[PDB]
């Protein structure tokens, strides 16, 4: 029953791709890009959702370290917890950690939940980017590979299921016999393909792609 391909940007779920720049908050990223499909899904309105939000205020308590790491499953926690996260727009992205400035006057979306998926079910994931939206993954980009990446579906031997990286699965689909996921990073449009990268999918859990996925509901 699943369509063969899926690409969230043709639906308006997708926000511009963000640059992270020298703060580790792929984590943030991640979590936001999720919880922006759903708001859309939602509400009709795409909105950028305040990263900075997430790194300067889910932090010890949510087990995160701001521009040191965090988790996606556990800042939606905090958006649940907090009732609300602020648009982008409202508490920009300055790429440092902060003193927590969030305001419900600047509230753009809410999260009542998270899901997270079953450990290296890529099949499972294939039915939650069909059925629900874009899905919070980790993947592993820590090979020289992964930052040169321009364009067709990436494939490293080396690549490995220990995850380092938050990204945002926004499609999935067949490039020349060569099933993908479509990942939306947070390394600029520089990055890859307009800032997205085609991962190779159905290859035995390829960079850890379905290792952690999670996704919120508003
Ligand atoms: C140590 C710096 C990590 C930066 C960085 C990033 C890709 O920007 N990063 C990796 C992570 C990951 C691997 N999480 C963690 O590394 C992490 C770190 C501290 C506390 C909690 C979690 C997530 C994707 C699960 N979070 N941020």
């Amino acid at each position: 029953i699943l369509p063969d391909s899926v690409d969230w940007r043709e639906k308006g779920c997708v926000t511009e791709v963000k640059y992270q720049g020298s703060c580790g908050a792929c984590w943030a990223f991640s979590a936001v890009g999720a919880l922006e499909a759903q708001l859309k899904l939602k509400t009709g309105k795409l909105v950028s959702l305040s990263a900075q939000n997430l790194v300067d205020c889910s932090t010890e308590k949510y087990g995160n370290k701001g521009c040191n790491g965090g988790f996606m499953t556990t800042a939606f926690q905090y958006i649940i917890d907090n009732k609300g996260i602020d648009s982008d727009a409202s508490y920009p992205y300055k790429a440092m950690d902060q003193k927590c400035q969030y305001d419900s006057k600047y509230r753009a979306a809410t999260c009542s939940k998270y899901t997270e998926l079953p450990y290296g079910r890529e099949d499972v994931l294939k039915e939650a980017v069909a059925n629900k939206g874009p899905v919070s993954v980790g993947v592993d980009a820590r090979h020289p590979s992964f930052f040169l990446y321009r364009s067709g579906v990436y494939y490293e031997p080396s690549c490995t299921q220990n995850v380092n990286h938050g990204v945002l699965v926004v499609g999935y689909g067949d490039l020349n016999g060569k099933e993908y996921w479509l990942v939306k990073n947070s390394w600029g449009h520089n990055f890859g393909e307009e800032g997205y990268i085609r991962m190779a999918r159905n290859k035995g859990n390829h960079c850890g792609i379905a290792s952690f996925p999670s996704y919120p509901e508003i």
